[PDB]
């Protein structure tokens, strides 16, 4: 018993973490096999992030300006490639570590873990989740740029993210693997507000089916509701819409707990028109979005 | 920017996670040079788990009883012994991963990280805190014995906790890696309560200095206070006690933000007289105790 915000274990993407120093920029790289992907604004000085013309940047860096260090061993770099907003360096030797990897670009609402880096070494390991406005909720000071978000099934690591960016707000952004950010950021120091952030409903349902299944009931009523009437509730509280596509992904714990979808929605219901009123559920006073209902489950069956 | 519960990397600690097996039951070891250390209820079936003696079990087995996995490949056990509440297992091989260690004993309101195993294999990592009344709130099923909790400093695994025990309470109980438990408990199926809970004063001021750091300033206020007075509400709303030893910590944060430790204790006091209103800090509408002034600084600096 017992549920925590619990990461994947890092040793995977730790045994990837390389240093990249172009100019006078280090940033973290991503080593899979004799490929280095990495920020593209490691090309960049500050100057050039005012309103950066990477294709003209490029241009004036050959093989030999990337650095890349592994550790204290130094990569040969024999070619480099700029896909979307990342590079791509090509390094005459495939890492040694390099585990069976996928690069996946995840749904909004999904969850994944952070190896949070600086000058190529982790610092730390966190959960996080792809808000619905395509931005994190991390920690990464200057420096942690190509730190990255993955999942682990089973021996396959899938690499869904690469930090770049902190907006203004203190809020994150950052791309896929392929480059391509989340959401509608531009690798460019300019104004770039995050739109509105709303609440992952089935997210925070699968937390109470967990809080259900680890002890803590008193949110459970004797009130039932359906999607509809629920929905327009989570409207006025910027939650995201429930569809059945939701409530099939409930189904496991539903069983699990003899609790129908609907009645947990009840519940929520509730709790969103009256507050916690001073009390907590799984030792948080308010509502946990950050655990799809995969997480809920894998957590409550030690899924290794 | 941004604040996170952030666990150490784990990779090091992977490394040392086996499987050990006596008789019916399958628990986590850890395996450092020709060592396995392991709680010591291995030996026991749920009937013995009653009332254990277990000097009279451990007469019953051998060293071939025990098997000890590493992955999928078995290591021959040649020795065997008990210390306080673990078994040592000597293997004929060293682990080729065995990172640079230290066993610590670890003090009430100090934090750590918890690498999560069942059948020697790891499942998750996350933060834990050991709480002033020696049980940790962890997240941990049937098979999670054996997982531990250590600290990294640079290239150096302080091991502080092996997980032995869930109480009826679902929280947790367990020992250094010499096998003294944490606490009073023991390791028998019996009726342990754990006694009272109180919040580590010195870790929520940290986290307040975290919020001040990161952007979250609305609980500052016009206030001030003494330790004296300070302690009179600490004592009202079961907080540890303040001292100038945690004053004296809390030196690198209060230099930081230029906010003299006492006037952010009156933000405290203020905050424990009046609750949140509502409003958070750091995402959190309670009030977090469970980052040490030392996490605080590493976060916020980058420390890998
Ligand atoms: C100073 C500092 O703490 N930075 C950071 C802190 C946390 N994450 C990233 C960063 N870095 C950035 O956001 C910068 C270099 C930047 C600016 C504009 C566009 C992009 Cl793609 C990147
Ligand atoms: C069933 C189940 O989820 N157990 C567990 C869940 C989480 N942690 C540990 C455990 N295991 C225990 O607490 C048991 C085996 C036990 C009982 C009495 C004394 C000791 Cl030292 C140990």
């Amino acid at each position: 018993s017992g549920f925590r915000k619990m990461a994947f274990p890092s040793g995977k993407v730790e045994g990837c973490m390389v240093q990249v120093t172009c100019g006078t920029t280090t940033l973290n790289g991503l080593w899979l096999d004799d490929v280095v992907y990495c920020p593209r604004h490691v090309i960049c000085t500050s100057e050039d992030m005012l309103n950066p013309n990477y294709e003209d940047l490029l241009i004036r860096k050959s093989n030999h300006n990337f650095l890349v260090q592994a550790g204290n061993v130094q990569l040969r770099v024999i070619g480099h490639s700029m896909q979307n907003c990342v590079l791509k360096l090509k390094v005459d030797t495939a890492n040694p570590k390099t585990p069976k990897y996928k690069f996946v670009r995840i749904q909004p609402g999904q969850t994944f873990s952070v190896l949070a880096c600086y000058n190529g070494s982790p610092s730390g390991v966190y959960q996080c989740a792809m808000r619905p406005n395509f931005t994190i909720k991390g920690s990464f000071l200057n420096g942690s740029c190509g730190s990255v978000g993955f999942n682990i099934d089973y021996d396959c690591v899938s690499f869904c993210y690469m930090h770049h960016m902190e907006l203004p707000t203190g809020v994150h952004a950052g791309t896929d693997l392929e480059g391509n950010f989340y959401g509608p950021f531009v690798d460019r120091q300019t104004a770039q507000a995050a739109g509105t952030d709303t609440t992952i409903t089935v997210n925070v349902l699968a937390w109470l089916y967990a809080a259900v299944i680890n002890g803590d009931r008193w949110f459970l009523n004797r009130f039932t509701t359906t999607l509809n009437d629920f929905n327009l509730v989570a409207m006025k509280y910027n939650y995201e819409p429930l569809t059945q596509d939701h409530v099939d992904i409930l189904g496991p714990l539903s069983a699990q707990t003899g609790i129908a979808v609907l009645d947990m929605c009840a519940s929520l219901k509730e709790l969103l028109q009256n507050g916690m009123n001073g009390r907590t559920i799984l030792g948080s006073a308010l509502l946990e979005d950050e655990f799809t209902p995969f997480d809920v489950v894998r957590q409550c069956s030690g899924v290794t």
